[PDB]
Order: C-alpha cells, then sequence, then structure tokens
C-alpha cells in the first residue's frame, strides 16, 4: 500500500498489523466522509486540523492512552472528525480493531487510518461537546438526571462490548464523550478480545483511580473490570471529585495500588446528597468480588435508570 484509498475492514486490519510489525502518506478509508485526492490525504490541503471549541466559561487538546486527539475537517465534505495522532512505536492494533470490527451507537465510529512519517492518524466520530471530565472540571458535580442519561449510554456500549468478549480496560470520565444526542465510549488502545472466560494480563493496564482490585492483583480478570471502573466513574460524576483523592491525596507517593487493594470498594466516597436508587447502583457496580458484581445488562434493569 503506497496511497490513501477507500477499502474494507480486512484492508484496514492488514494495514494496521503491518505498521505495528514495522515517503508519501498511505492508508485505508472506511467512510466517504473523508475525501482522498489522487490517492493523497494531506494536512492543510485535503484536511484541516481545527481547534476544539468547548463552550464552558470557567475553563485544549485531550490526551488518549497512546496519542493526542485533535479536531479535523474534511475540505470536500466539511465533515468534522476526531483525529488521534499516535507515534508508530506506541501503536497498538486494538486502537483500530474494535471500532473497525464492531459497530454500535455508543461506540465511536472509525472513519479511516492514515500513516505519515512515524505517526498514525486515526479519523473517528467527533465528540464536539467534549468529555465527562471537562463537564465535571467546569460545572462541578453532575445532577442525577445527567448521571442517569450518561450511565444509560455507557451501559449500552459496555453491554454490547462485553457481549463480544471485549474488555475496554480504561472506563473513566475522559473516555466518555458528548455528541449531539448521545454519550459515546472512546479509546480502545488498552482494550482486549477475550478468548477464554478469564483474561490473564501481561502488564498492568488502566487508570489507577478507576482500577478494580482484581486488575491490580494481575492474577486474571474479565469484563467485570469495566463495571467497577464505571462505579468509580459514577462516584466522580456524583461528587465532582474522583474516589480516593479526598481521603488519600498523593504527594510523596503517587501510587494508589496499595490503598485500592487494601481498601476497595471506595464506598465512603459516595456523597450524602446521593439518592437511595443511585447509591444501590454505585454500591453494586463497586462490589469487591467480580463474581458477585453485576453485568452491564443487569445494571440496565436497575430502578435508578428506569421510570
Ligand atoms: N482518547 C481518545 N481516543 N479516541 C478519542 C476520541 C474520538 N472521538 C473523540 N471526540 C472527542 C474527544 C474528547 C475528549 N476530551 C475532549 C475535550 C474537548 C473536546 C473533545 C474531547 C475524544 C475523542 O479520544
Amino acid at each position: 500500500l503506497s496511497s490513501v484509498r477507500y477499502g474494507t475492514v480486512e484492508d484496514l486490519l492488514a494495514f494496521a498489523n503491518h505498521i505495528s510489525n514495522t515517503p508519501q502518506e498511505s492508508g485505508i478509508l472506511l467512510n466517504m466522509v473523508i475525501t482522498p485526492q489522487n490517492g493523497r490525504y494531506q494536512i492543510d490541503s485535503d484536511v484541516l486540523l481545527i481547534p476544539w471549541k468547548l463552550t464552558y466559561r470557567n475553563i485544549f487538546i485531550p490526551r488518549g492512552a497512546f496519542g493526542k486527539v485533535y479536531l479535523a475537517q474534511d475540505i470536500k465534505t466539511k465533515k468534522r472528525m476526531a483525529c488521534k495522532l499516535i507515534p508508530v512505536d506506541q501503536f497498538k492494533p486494538s486502537d483500530v480493531e474494535i471500532q473497525a470490527c464492531f459497530r454500535h451507537e455508543n461506540i465511536a465510529e472509525l472513519y479511516g487510518a492514515v500513516l505519515w512519517g512515524e505517526t498514525v492518524h486515526l479519523f473517528m466520530e467527533a465528540g464536539e461537546g467534549g468529555s465527562v471530565l471537562e463537564k465535571l472540571e467546569s460545572c462541578g458535580p453532575m445532577r442525577e438526571f445527567e448521571i442517569i442519561w450518561v450511565t444509560k449510554h455507557v451501559l449500552k456500549g459496555l453491554d454490547f462490548l462485553h457481549s463480544k468478549k471485549v474488555i475496554h480496560h480504561d472506563i473513566k470520565p475522559s473516555n466518555i464523550v458528548f455528541m449531539s444526542t448521545k454519550a459515546v465510549l472512546v479509546d480502545f488502545g488498552l482494550s482486549v478480545q477475550m478468548t477464554e472466560d478469564v483474561y490473564f494480563p501481561k502488564d498492568l493496564r488502566g487508570t489507577e483511580i478507576y482500577m478494580s482490585p482484581e486488575v491490580i492483583l494481575c492474577r486474571g480478570h474479565s469484563t467485570k473490570a469495566d463495571i467497577y471502573s464505571l462505579g468509580a466513574t459514577l462516584i466522580h460524576m456524583q461528587t465532582g471529585t474522583p474516589p480516593w483523592v479526598k481521603r488519600y491525596p498523593r504527594s510523596a507517593y503517587p501510587s494508589y495500588l496499595y490503598i485500592i487493594h487494601k481498601q476497595a470498594p471506595p464506598l465512603e466516597d459516595i456523597a450524602d446528597d446521593c439518592s437511595p436508587g443511585m447509591r444501590e447502583l454505585i454500591e453494586a457496580s463497586l462490589e469487591r468480588n467480580p463474581n458477585h458484581r453485576p453485568r452491564a445488562a443487569d445494571l440496565l434493569k436497575h430502578e435508578a435508570l428506569n421510570p
């Protein structure tokens, strides 16, 4: 492959595998929202990298697990897209594999992948309203109805991913983005496709604050790891502050691995203003034993998220 062209999921998958296994830009486009010109797709000529514009008064380039995310606009279609820039050395095929093989309203769509220099450019569905993190950072704690609305979208995305034996591995406010009529899950760089009922980790993956005790242990875990991460995300949304941060601030020792392993679940971090329904939902999400922890499908049936 020496040019940028429209192709199949298989073409994209073969292209992504060739990068991770080491002149003019090359790549595979899955959607006609991106317009190649004579097999080219150049920055400042066929696509413009425009600034993200958040509407908050109180408070930008978000950082993913393996690269920064920019706002891009196709010059021909005028389609706004997220463009994640990943150095080839840091490129994991899962950053394209999940979004290319699986399609759901609550999972960010992949438009195309372009290699130029030593950088992989991932064109995706844009969450122009920013992420849950920016909302929390500028407005403080989220109202219950906002938490319910977001949780429902996240839970439909997780229910779908888990049905397909996919562990996201990094469920947190910055990976849940606002779109005009929905909230969507982003960043599949740390995601894994399970082949057995238990996944045995090679390394320690995720954001420590939202990390389950079984992930910290490295003795094997499953999709239930994402359910706990959601519970930790729910505490951050309800209180405006991530769990562990108020009780155990980090200074000399930045690691939370010991605290979380000895003291999880962080039930003490649920605010007093929390409703009985919401409290029950957060408490079940954070269950220490993953076997006793509910599935995303089970959480969708909860009273707190239904009329
Ligand atoms: N890590 C990662 N992997 N893929 C994505 C991604 C796909 N579509 C997106 N849309 C929006 C944002 C985003 C996050 N924080 C923000 C703050 C302001 C404005 C926008 C954002 C990120 C993405 O992100």
